[PDB]
């Protein structure tokens, strides 16, 4: 049932979860690069997902804020983004949000 | 004011208010006909628009993700692709409405 939807459109938790929606985080390209094991295994149900989920945007930031193109290629047509969100450092947060993110951006070199 | 990348542009509050004009540069959003920045979630294909942005843990989960510190402030970056699916009886359609809008701004009057 989780993955019958569109790449895009899933959600991963426990039971279904990062790597088995999104594939093993890497360094190439269009491959994701984020997450330490525990957001990896626990996906929306890791228990500092929303201090995360509050910089993904909205359908209409998404379209409204992102660099979009289109490509055709061997594999298909892909609809590509390129974008960047940022953070309020008026926030007493800011500090942890991001060590928060630093843990997660390309934690994955740290393990096999 | 509403954090940026969580507004919602409608009629009301449009795509060039929500999130400025479009433009060549690399912090302009370029997406967008003269129609879907008048009306935002209310543009008649907002549904098949929509229907490919990520979700917050596909966000997440899809994107290669970065940190920049500029003068301006601190950016998490993100990039990726979202691959269409050939087989969809839609695709021909899905494929005319983004060439409609992306880098429409360029013939705008
Ligand atoms: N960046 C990106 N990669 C994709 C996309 N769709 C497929 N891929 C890649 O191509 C592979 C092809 O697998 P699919 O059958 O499309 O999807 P899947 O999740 O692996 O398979 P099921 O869960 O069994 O449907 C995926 O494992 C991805 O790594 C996409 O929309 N974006």
């Amino acid at each position: 049932e989780a993955s019958k939807k569109p790449r895009q459109k899933r959600t991963a938790t426990k039971a279904y979860n990062v790597t088995q929606a999104f594939g093993r985080r890497g360094p190439e390209q269009t491959q994701g690069n984020f997450g330490d094991q525990e957001l990896i295994r626990q996906g929306t149900d890791y228990k500092h997902w929303p201090q995360i989920a509050q910089f993904a945007p909205s359908a209409s930031a998404f379209f409204g804020m992102s660099r979009i193109g289109m490509e055709v290629t061997p594999s298909g047509t892909w609809l590509t983004y390129t974008g960047a969100i940022k953070l309020d450092d008026k926030d007493p947060n800011f500090k942890d949000q991001v060590i928060l993110l630093n843990k997660h951006i390309d934690a994955y070199k740290t393990f096999p």
